[PDB]
């Protein structure tokens, strides 16, 4: 007996096109999404070139429309030069992403004053998300309060971060957050198996106590999102390993395992992979779209999942219970038992749908 | 310039059919809903006969399918006899409603033990909502904790209730709540104008300090819902006035006025009349459905709104800014500038749609 779920949404993926297509492209990354039960993705802007101006967004839109197999929205990225310049295209993006810790030169912000300028100029009704680790969470929250608006914190990893967000929510502040599966199912204890290259990720893996704190504070977590960050094994094991893990194909199986163990309920999962993503990012429903899962089948994660070009996974060897059997996307069978059946280009930009525009006052 | 909103959802209406059709019926109450920008309603079970067993639910389903002009789900009601008997029909209902304070004999629960029995027997994945005033909020929260599940508190009216819910959410407890417009826009100060009959409602109107506390604690309010409770003027002004106000036609205009004054944002409103209702009650999207509003037009609420058979309103004389201009429901024009254009029977039971069933483990 299969369980029918709505179309799940991952608000944090890196699809690497343009400019890093040996790591992933729209076609391979959205195949990975469908195989993971994900029918809509929001793609980060740290591509090459990065999505920091209107021409780069226009190129990325066409590449996604031609390559994506599931539906999508594309983030814009904040830079040291573009505050006050994005107003005409802002509403066509998923939101604005701020890289407040480590990043590439083009996305680096030199001052908290530059963060303020973005919060002041980006349209007030549109989403802002931040990569913000440890005390940076408190700092960006202060900027949000000074500018009287909301913020969403990406990939929360540590006890100190989730407790700070919990304290802010207790004071009624408009902050939401997401947690990635590696910060719920891996810890420092796994670094000896993974090694120092494969284990590189930002935010870094937490301690066992960090992991325990995220589970204890599930009520504070608004979304799950993969931070799918594919790099090849050669890159992860080489002389200057880039940070990040692939995760689209493993996220739902890991979380279904936790549901079957009673660590959270099916509803808790659907709030965090469907309803809260929809409402925080103003993402539209997908007609005639659903995912059928088998909650009984036990399997062991292999050394690589079938679709991501990363061709490796940090979850190798973990035993899971739960598997995606079939995905229907807008009335067409998109995935069945390991086979993707919609071509590159089947996916659409949800911000172009009438129901996908963010409502605003005139 | 009109603003496009998604189809709004009111999770708390009394439509009086069967058995009280001089006060309202499915046809008139759903006309009132559409005129208020509401495209889906959840109807309470305290009809005559009340919806407390399978035969009564079957009758109500047919009356709604024949009379409703917008989409709907129907609540079941808890009684002193029906715990453990609703399992076959539970999933076809909006949820289970508990009347924990004043009510009719058939819906009266004699003991907190009977509340426990309902929490233990009603399927764990389906919604439970409670009419629970003052210390009853704490009492039903304790029952929810003892039985390890969630609860939703109807029409929160007082400072003491919203602060208790706030404290429970700070402890990570699974509780949500709704607030009705009369508890945001009327207070004891209005009882001299209204008089003692018209002013009768349960929960009663709060003090000015209660109203201020609800606004200050907006972050704690998950939903707005009208508690549309129509009675005729003759009944409200007679010797034994029944409690309740009509509210479908005035709820959105009142809240749009508050948006235009900066008391809450448009997003804050849409979370509370669209996204959070959807996610708490597992209500499906409505395809090709939207509401167009004019935020500039100032008008004064008259002595009765056009559609509700209540034919009176406690908001008479209030100045509002905001009006519903057009409603489209599943691809058909349903309302334009005071005219309803879909017939009785156009509305459907959303729990019969494949996407409207509540997901559960096998
Ligand atoms: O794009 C990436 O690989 C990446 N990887 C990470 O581990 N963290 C990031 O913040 C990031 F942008
Ligand atoms: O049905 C009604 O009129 C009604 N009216 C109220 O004012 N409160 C209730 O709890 C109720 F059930
Ligand atoms: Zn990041
Ligand atoms: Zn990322
Ligand atoms: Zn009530
Ligand atoms: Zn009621």
């Amino acid at each position: 007996k299969l369980v029918r779920l709505p179309g799940l949404i991952d608000v944090h993926v890196h699809l690497r096109e343009p400019g890093g297509t040996h790591k992933e492209d729209f076609a391979s990354g959205t195949a990975a999404a469908l195989a993971g039960g994900i029918t809509m993705v929001c793609a980060m802007p740290n591509t090459r070139p990065p999505i920091i101006d209107a021409p780069a967004l226009a190129l990325a839109q066409k590449l996604a429309e031609a390559g994506a197999r599931c539906d999508f929205a594309l983030f814009l990225g904040a830079s040291s030069e573009n505050a006050g310049t994005l107003g005409t295209v802002a509403g066509s993006a998923a939101g604005l992403k701020l890289y407040l810790n480590e990043t590439f030169s083009e996305l680096r912000l030199d001052s908290v004053v530059q963060w303020m300028e973005h919060f002041e100029t980006w349209p007030s009704h549109l989403p802002i998300v931040a990569h913000a680790e440890q005390q940076t969470v408190a700092a960006v929250l202060m900027v949000a309060q000074l500018t009287q608006r909301s913020v969403h914190i990406c990939h929360v990893a540590q006890k100190e971060e989730i407790l700070l967000i919990k304290a802010a929510k207790a004071r009624g502040l408009p902050v939401t957050c997401e947690v990635a599966p590696h910060h719920l199912f891996l810890s420092h204890d796994d670094l000896e198996r993974l090694g120092p290259g494969k284990g590189e990720v930002r935010p870094e893996l937490g301690s066992r106590q960090d992991v325990e704190a995220l589970w204890e504070n599930m009520a504070v977590i608004d979304c799950f999102a993969s931070d799918h960050a594919p790099h090849t094994l050669e890159e992860k094991c080489g002389s200057r390993p880039p940070p990040g893990f692939p995760g689209l194909e493993t996220m739902l199986p890991l979380l279904l395992t936790a549901v079957s163990e009673g660590r959270l309920s099916l509803d808790d999962l659907l709030q965090r992979l469907h309803h809260n993503p929809r409402r925080i990012f103003h993402l539209p429903p997908q007609e005639d779209t659903y995912v059928e899962v088998d909650l009984e089948h036990e399997w062991t994660i292999p050394s690589h999942m079938p679709f991501s070009k990363a061709h490796w996974t940090p979850f190798e060897g973990q035993k899971v219970k739960g598997t995606v059997r079939r995905v229907v996307l807008r009335g067409e069978v998109a995935y069945i038992d390991g086979q993707v059946l919609v071509p590159p280009g089947y996916g659409q930009d949800v911000r172009k749908w009438p129901q996908g525009a963010v409502p605003q006052l005139p």
